[PDB]
């Protein structure tokens, strides 16, 4: 029974904030994604060398930032100093939540484990209804239900062997949703990735679909054949998310 989650209408998040537009990770993506008619944003957290839960999708700043290094051993004096794209800074958690409207919904994808106890403070703090935390690593999930037993949490997935799992991860972590990449189609093919998605929701849990490259929504018509089966969608290109949901008359701009 969380209302912010648990809705008739399809969530719409951006992925990274809006990468397929704007600086992944970055506060100008977050601002973007909302206006352009997201529920909220996907993000990805580590923890800095001084304690700091910061934004960044790798375990190196080289790629997205003019600079080098692990941010797990740089401090955040350091890591303010890079640019991110279009002037943008690597954020922190805890501005994210000042930028974010109080009612946008925030998904937390912790990358590092020992981020976990920080994550489960900040959010304690900003309105916890609204926040869901994912992570494809099972030992910063556990980690994190030390601190937070209440959160929506989802289990990211990449690997065919941990599907097997689900039902004892659901146990032991509290899950909410499994977190699907449309890549699964492709690899597994279609009718697989459909009968494990149906076994999973007979368990009980929700369906949140994201992907590394939007053409995997709308090839082969991919997501529209999975319609009834997702509750979330993490998009790269919103606007285009936005419209085609709409286009199908399923959710309203
Ligand atoms: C409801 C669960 C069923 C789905 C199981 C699918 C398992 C994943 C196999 C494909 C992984 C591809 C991930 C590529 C993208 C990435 O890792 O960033
Ligand atoms: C970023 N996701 C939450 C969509 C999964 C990892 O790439
Ligand atoms: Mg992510």
């Amino acid at each position: 029974g969380n209302p912010m989650w648990e809705r008739d209408k399809i969530i719409v998040l951006g992925h990274r904030g809006y990468m397929a537009k704007y600086p992944e990770n970055s506060l100008l993506s977050i601002r973007k994604a909302i206006e352009a008619g997201a529920d909220g944003v996907e993000i990805d957290v580590w923890l800095s060398k001084d304690n700091k839960v910061i934004l960044m999708h790798a375990e190196t700043i080289d790629r997205t930032s003019n600079l080098k290094g692990r941010q797990k051993e740089m401090t955040l004096e350091e890591l303010k100093k890079a640019n991110i794209g279009m002037g943008e800074r690597i954020p922190t958690l805890e501005e994210v939540f000042e930028i974010l409207p109080k009612d946008a919904l925030l998904n937390i994808e912790i990358k590092d484990r020992d981020a976990a106890k920080e994550v489960a403070r900040i959010v304690s703090e900003n309105n916890p209804e609204r926040v869901m935390i994912s992570s494809f690593d099972i030992e910063a999930l556990r980690e994190y239900r030390k601190y937070d037993d209440t959160t929506i949490m989802g289990l990211l997935v990449d690997k065919e062997e941990t599907v097997p799992l689900i039902p004892k991860l659901k146990e032991k972590l509290n899950l909410w949703s499994v977190n699907v990449p449309m890549e699964a189609i492709p690899i597994i093919g279609f009718e697989k990735t459909y009968q494990a998605i149906k076994w999973v929701r007979s368990l009980g849990l929700k369906i949140v679909l994201w992907t590394e490259d939007d053409k995997l929504f709308y090839v082969d018509e991919n997501l529209k054949r999975l319609l009834g089966m997702f509750e979330v969608v993490i998009a790269n290109d919103v606007e285009r998310m936005v419209s085609y949901l709409s286009s199908l008359g399923i959710r309203l701009e």
